[PDB]
């Protein structure tokens, strides 16, 4: 089954939260990284870069809680999708680990990236239920896992995005986000 | 053809380094972001979020750097048909964009990650010219553009790093590089 390499406190909860939504069983394999287990010969063997998360799928080893996103939802499509569908798919987890997540959590832009990264996603999420639209997806564990960090992280709320506000709200109610980053 | 939309001093040099790798060609629209075009109705249609580089391909839309890197090389035929080999190539990008951007430009982390990045990636290249192989790929356009970057925007250079400095070096007198991020 999948191997996934993970610590508190990291982006592993992110997968958790996915493997969750698609019912996936999977061993989690922690990584010491208070004592340095990351920077050792046996983890560096499965991600170079000694970070977490990581997963092994037999002999198959992947890093970045992006790639492993986008890798797990690929395993699970029942329709074959295209380059195209794939790409709106790579766009938003993109998004979510570089312009989203510097936006919010990078306090020398903070003040002025994320007002008009709430107010752009504000206008979005006040047309459709999800990201893509009427159906949950892992664009919604990708950017919703950002934004729900806010709160955690930040002691900062989305009282002037009521939609943003909404949809966190509802994404922290599935059980499968309870049972993952909720914990 | 493509319709690329870029400015100076973004991202829209690296598609256009890949464009040029791949032989493709591209219309090249600027958007002026010193007077603001990138926050008017007609370009916020292209990318919700204001952000350049993003494309065009007929009627499809995509934004993200990484994304479109991510694109252009499924539609060039690059990389193979099958979910791990995309998710390696995804695991390469989701790194140039947020790891390794993160660690060598973030001045509160720089000290403790750039070396550990710069480290790792001498043992890579060490071994092989390009980071998948014998191979350049869209891989060493998205890794190799982000290390170019370095002596470029923050005065450092890579001589404790060999074969990261010989492998900026051969990438920067590419001629694909010189017709774009060189120009
Ligand atoms: N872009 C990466 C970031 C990974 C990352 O920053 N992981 C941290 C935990 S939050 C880590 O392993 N840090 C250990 C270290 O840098 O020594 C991802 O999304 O997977
Ligand atoms: N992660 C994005 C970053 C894009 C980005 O930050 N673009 C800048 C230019 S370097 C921009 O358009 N900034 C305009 C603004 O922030 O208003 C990508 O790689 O596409």
């Amino acid at each position: 089954m999948i191997k996934l390499y993970g610590a508190p406190q990291s982006a592993a909860s992110i997968i958790q939260w996915y493997l969750e939504e698609l019912s996936l069983p999977y061993e989690f394999v922690n990584v010491n990284l208070k004592e340095g287990e990351h920077r050792q010969a046996p983890y560096l063997a499965i991600n170079p870069f000694g970070k977490v998360p990581a997963i092994a799928d037999g002999n198959f080893h992947l890093w970045e809680s992006g790639a492993i996103l986008l890798y797990l939802a690929e395993k699970a499509s029942t329709i074959p999708a295209d380059a195209q569908a794939r790409a709106l798919v790579n766009q938003w987890i993109l998004f979510a680990n570089s312009t989203l997540a510097n936006g919010l959590f990078i306090e020398a832009v903070r003040e002025k990236e994320m007002p008009r990264l709430l107010q752009s996603l504000e206008k979005i999420l006040g047309r459709s239920p999800f990201i893509l639209g009427e159906k949950f997806s892992v664009v919604d564990v990708a950017v919703g896992s950002i934004l729900a960090y806010v709160p955690i992280m930040l002691k900062l709320n989305f009282d002037d995005y009521p939609a943003v506000a909404a949809y966190v709200q509802g994404l922290v109610q599935r059980p499968a986000f309870q049972a993952s980053i909720g914990a």
